[PDB]
């Protein structure tokens, strides 16, 4: 019942890390290349301490679909924990070739410190209902199941602390069912297992990584019932748990199993969504034990970010937790939607949060920003809600 983290002096920060083109000092790659939106973030602590942020650059608007980036930034230095804006690189790019979208990024730190992106793609001119109209007039094409047409499945791998990245491999044919053409990979994170192995969550599987570290052999497990967008933790009994994204607006999905397979999804009453990505992390496993889960806490509105811890062997039950909004940020538009967390090396929480300037509403020329926030269990433990 006790948690001495309570007891601590409670911790929080934070500022927009991914800034979109309408705010002040907007975040552009060295090449001059700008972006409208950030979106889909996902974050990582590397073996070494340093933080590395993903996010897709959305080029032209917020859609998602269209000429879209994979960008990143780094902590500047192993030690600083992106503390303040100070320590953090200037934009990166890990992959932005062709007027397609690269996206989805979804990590995974393997033991050796190789950092594996997986990464989801589609060509120029197809989105996933088909007939939206690009930026120059241009009509898409439906997502179908041609190799043209069709979401494939990447993966890029960096072995310098993410310094630099490989050109992404193309691992459809090896990591997705014949005949698909919707796919998705994450977005958020990959995790390693106490007993070793990787486990990426994917639309409707695991990828499952086995063997050396950083030389990993890649497999699928089929999942069935499972969401399009998937998160996957290892609760404190050592069993996998899946927290996937509702099909309609509701609740969590969640499935419990192992390598060997997975029981059944059921929706979590007690976690409401909106039919939008979330993130779990997995915080420790000694006494008393912690999975941390983030979304929005409601069955209609993005805007209702809480993060919450479970002390539960097996994450059956998280508590009320914490409005993001008690430590909300400003000047960069209304805090919520996707997000990602990872431990940092000063005994925080560090999260990417989606934000929205809504200035065209629901439209495709909103700007997307995204916050990074940090804040510890003692923050958590001390909001007015539990
Ligand atoms: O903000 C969203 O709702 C969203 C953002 C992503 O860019 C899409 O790949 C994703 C997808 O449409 C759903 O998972 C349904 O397949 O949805
Ligand atoms: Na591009």
């Amino acid at each position: 019942i006790n948690d001495p983290a309570k007891s601590a002096a409670p911790y929080h920060d934070e500022f927009p890390l991914f800034r979109s083109a309408n705010m002040a000092s907007p975040d552009k790659l060295s090449t001059g290349i700008g972006f409208h939106s950030f979106r889909i973030p996902a974050v990582v602590r590397t073996t070494t301490g340093r933080i590395l942020a993903f996010a897709e650059g959305r080029r032209h608007t917020n859609q998602d679909f269209g000429d879209i980036n994979l960008v990143y930034k780094r902590t500047k230095t192993t030690a600083n924990n992106g503390a303040s804006p100070s320590d953090w690189e200037p934009l990166r790019e890990v992959v932005g070739s062709g007027a397609g979208t690269w996206g989805n990024p979804t990590p995974v730190v393997d033991d050796d410190n190789t950092i594996y992106l997986f990464l989801s793609w589609n060509g120029a001119t197809y989105s996933q209902n088909g007939k939206d109209v690009l930026p120059d007039g241009t009509v898409t094409k439906k997502i179908d199941s041609t190799w043209e047409g069709r979401r494939h499945l990447y993966l890029t791998e960096s072995r310098d602390d993410g310094n630099t990245w490989s050109k992404p491999v193309d691992l459809t044919k090896e990591l997705t069912p014949d005949g698909w053409a919707w796919d998705a990979v994450g977005p958020g994170n990959g995790i390693r297992l106490t007993t070793g192995e990787l486990v990426i969550p994917a639309m409707g599987r695991n990828i499952i990584g086995r063997g050396a570290p950083g030389n990993r052999t890649w497999s699928v497990q089929r999942l069935s019932g499972a969401g399009a967008e998937g998160t996957i933790v290892q609760t404190p009994d050592g069993k996998l748990y899946r927290n996937d994204r509702p099909s309609q607006k509701g609740y969590r999905m969640v499935a419990r199993g192992t390598l060997e397979g997975f029981g059944a999804f059921a929706p979590d009453a007690g976690l409401p969504d909106p039919a939008c990505q979330g993130s779990v992390l997995r915080y420790n496993s000694d006494a008393p034990a912690r999975t941390i889960f983030l979304n929005s806490a409601s069955g209609t509105s993005r805007r209702a970010m809480r993060v919450r811890i479970s002390y539960d062997a097996d994450a059956k039950k998280f508590n009320y937790g914490r409005k993001l909004e008690d430590a909300k940020v400003s000047g960069a538009g209304h805090e919520g939607g996707y997000s990602s967390m990872t431990k940092t090396g000063d005994y925080k929480i560090g999260a990417l949060v989606e934000s929205d300037f809504f200035n065209d509403g629901t439209g495709k020329n909103s700007y997307r920003a995204i916050i990074w926030r940090r804040f510890n269990l003692s923050w958590i433990l001390n909001g007015p809600n539990n």
